[PDB]
């Protein structure tokens, strides 16, 4: 009975019989809106309506958007709100909207859900002994759950609750982890050293009131000296935190050292204020600095997280009490049967096809076919799936590598490349530029690269170049990368792939050979560079190149889907048909930061297909998208339109249906499954991963996917990717099942499981 799997969704009782929702209001101040910025008005203004007014505002619906008032709000304001920037008329068409929380799935199930979260946070902000960083964030404990050295490690629970799919509403949660520094900023901290860390979050403990915040400025003013005024008198700060002081003030609010810094930073409804560096905590960004001794703290066996989630559950969220003071969370999970989707079969090269064996018990039969996927990818009976000889290449190296090493790795990586894909016959030139030559910043770096390229040194069109990483930390992303591949592709004829010097710089030393020195391969420590050559050769070379190992046998539910994903105004747009046979990206510049127009949305994609039309041997009447975040409804609208105008030429059956979704890598309301094992000594409790197909749907709008689950997962408990439904008229349940099809392409690593589908997987790789 291993199918049998257990949630966190917790039902919800005490909401039948608790219809509380009852007004309505109209927008008017939208006359110069932008498709995207018409959206970022309303969010700064519902903050403001819900934080100022302290009950529950509530603004998600469609076109234009509209907000809910409750009857209650003494003197409302309604045509004064932003008199001060825009000033929209609140247009009040309140029909009494009254929902309830049993009701047949509505458009204002959206709304049913707002107003349930706002007011089920209330009895955690109240409590004492729990923190919010921040609006709809998760709820920490004030006290420390580790201690480990320099920086404190602060517990915690996500808790969002949406509809239940036996009927009603109910609880979702996920532990947490957040990592803080363990000594506040401090009163003897200098102007110097607060500059050196504009714009880290630090945890302001203020008095019984702690949340995060972001730095901006190192103010004009100390703790002690006058800087605003309430009676013209310039008070202190000092003064400013006595004056919101309550009751029993803690010491530290009230006796702080004059001598020492303040801070600012904006509100979340963007208001200028200040905080003084004693009572502020550094927030330890963990990916900033790499510190693997401090992840591996992070990652939570199954039976903890259950027991964390289960723990916090039954101590805080149970009485519970506001206005109707009903509504207890029945405190036993949710729990289902349900059947597990096998892997797909697979195509690879002379026809030779993998299909996951159904005698085995689920498990052993799948380590079966994961490995499978490597060593049939490798064999040279079956091999690759494309076999075909490459196109002309170009290695492009520093020349200051190239004088040392170049050579032994070049060597080696030729070998690599053609141990792998031998049909290609791997012989690329080998081609440098002058990186010591002009700075060796970014610009210069750049200037050598394109003084190369200008010359016509670079033969042949597709190119791998070996670059220098300039700047630490993951948020920096190379700039340098991104833009070789910009100038490479668009002003000369080059489709570009990127490696850095250091990585293989670690694995070669100078030995001295037969009376000459000669560059061999090392295995210390640093990096594994056997394991690195075989992996870049396929990852750069192999699909670089489009030669895909493996293809899906059978057809999906969508003849198509495109990711779609903006991040730093670039939008990356990738295509998979057929069974994976046929796949693109293409790039192009965003004017909106992350959100896209609907005019370029609508273009991109009816010229990034067509190319490929003729190759697609069908009618293709099932089309999808997947978005990587929010799905704009500027994006949707192009969306429709590019395939309704398709429905017309007779490129498409006339009656196409296209749906849109959002794939929620970061999930707005996160959930784990688990399922059971006879309680082994080991584990108390016998909590494992669910088994790797494991899906469980909501919602008709919101499902979740084991991408990685219980035969292939290393360490850690398995994440359920949430989807959730946008447009258009796709069964979620089939949506979710080749979501999980395109995640078992593992093609940058075949035995292992892959997390996101491959469509916005290649989102993620193609903007690095």
């Amino acid at each position: 009975s291993h199918m049998t799997l257990e949630t966190t969704l917790f039902p919800l009782e005490g909401l039948e019989g608790l219809t509380a929702s009852y007004q309505l209001y109209a927008v008017k101040g939208l006359s110069g809106l932008d498709e995207t910025e018409y959206h970022k008005n309303v969010n700064l203004l519902v903050r403001r309506l819900s934080f100022s007014m302290k009950a529950p505002f509530v603004a998600l619906s469609r076109d234009g958007e509209q907000f809910i008032a409750v009857p209650n709000y003494v003197t409302e304001f309604p045509v004064d709100h932003r008199v001060v920037r825009a000033m929209v008329k609140l247009v009040p068409t309140g029909e009494p909207l009254n929902l309830r929380f049993d009701a047949a799935d509505d458009e204002y199930d959206g709304l049913r859900l707002r107003y349930l979260d706002f007011v089920l946070q209330q009895p955690l902000f109240a409590n004492h002994h729990l923190w919010q960083p921040g609006s709809g964030q998760p709820f920490f404990h004030k006290k420390p759950l580790k201690r480990l050295d320099d920086v404190d490690l602060y517990d915690g629970v996500s808790v969002r609750a949406a509809k239940h799919p036996e009927g009603g509403f109910g609880i979702v949660c996920d532990a947490r982890s957040k990592f803080i520094t363990h000594t506040p900023i401090g009163a003897r901290a200098d102007r110097k050293r607060l500059g050196k860390l504009i714009n880290r979050s630090c945890l302001y403990k203020m008095g019984d009131h702690w949340y995060q915040f972001r730095i901006d400025a190192v103010s004009d003013w100390k703790v002690g000296e006058p800087s605003l005024f309430e009676g013209n008198v310039p008070i202190s700060l000092a003064q400013q935190l006595v004056r919101t002081a309550g009751n029993a003030a803690p010491k530290s609010i009230i006796d702080l050292d004059p001598e020492g810094g303040a801070l600012e930073y904006f509100t979340s409804t963007n208001e200028r204020r200040m905080a003084p560096a004693e009572l502020c905590f550094l927030i330890e960004d963990t990916h900033g600095r790499r510190a693997a001794k401090l992840q591996r703290q992070t990652i939570l066996s199954p039976s903890e997280r259950r027991a964390r989630v289960n723990g916090f559950i039954r101590r805080y969220l149970s009485e519970l009490n506001i206005g109707g003071a009903k509504l207890s969370a029945g405190a036993r999970a949710h729990a289902f049967f349900t059947e597990t989707h096998m892997p797909p079969a697979l195509s690879f090269g002379n026809g030779t096809v993998l299909a996951p064996d159904t005698s085995k018990d689920r498990f052993q039969a799948m380590q079966e076919y994961s490995s499978m996927r490597r060593t049939m990818m490798l064999d040279k009976k079956v091999g690759f799936f494309h076999q075909d000889v490459f196109p002309p290449q170009t290695l492009l190296l520093p020349e200051s590598v190239k004088k040392s090493w170049g050579p032994a790795f070049a060597s080696d990586f030729v070998g690599t490349v053609q141990e792998l894909y031998p049909a290609g016959g791997y012989r690329p030139e080998i081609i440098e530029y002058r990186d010591k030559a002009y700075g060796g910043g970014v610009p210069g770096q750049m200037k050598a690269l394109l003084e190369v390229a200008e010359r016509g040194e670079i033969k042949s069109g597709d190119v791998l170049v070996m670059l220098h990483r300039i700047n630490g930390a993951p948020r920096a992303q190379d700039k340098l990368a991104a833009m070789v591949c910009n100038e490479f592709e668009k002003r000369f004829g080059k489709r570009v792939q990127v490696i850095h010097s250091d990585s293989p710089g670690r694995g070669y030393k100078r030995i001295f050979k037969n009376d000459k020195p000669t560059y061999v391969q090392q295995r210390g420590r640093g990096v594994n560079i056997k394991g690195y050559l075989k992996g870049a050769a396929l990852n750069k070379v192999c699909l670089g190149n489009s030669r895909w190992p493996f293809v899906l046998r059978d057809p999906l539910n969508a003849d198509v889907t495109i990711g779609i994903d903006v991040k730093n105004n670039m939008a990356v747009f990738t295509m998979v048909a057929e069974g994976g046979r046929i796949v693109r990206v293409q790039r192009s510049r965003s004017r909106q930061r992350e959100q896209l127009l609907e005019s370029q949305v609508t273009q991109v994609i009816t010229e990034m297909l067509s190319k490929e039309l003729p190759e697609i041997k069908k009618q293709v009447q099932r089309v999808v998208i997947h978005r990587d975040g929010r799905a704009w409804p500027a994006e949707i609208a192009g969306a429709r339109k590019t395939f309704a105008d398709m429905a017309e030429s007779g490129l498409i059956a006339v009656d196409a249906d296209v749906s849109v979704f959002e794939v929620l890598k970061s999930s707005p309301a996160p959930l784990r499954l688990f399922s059971f094992e006879e309680p082994t000594q080991e584990n108390p409790k016998g909590v494992i991963n669910p088994v790797l197909g494991s899906w469980l749907k909501l919602s008709e709008n919101d499902g979740y996917i084991c991408t990685t689950g219980a035969p292939l997962l290393l360490q850690g408990t398995a994440d359920p990717l949430h989807v959730r439904k946008a447009f258009g008229p796709m069964a979620i349940e089939d949506a979710l099942k080749d979501v999980f099809d395109l995640s078992c392409l593992t093609w940058p690593k075949p035995d292992s499981c892959m997390r996101l589908p491959l469509t916005i997987k290649l989102c993620d790789i193609a903007l690095f």
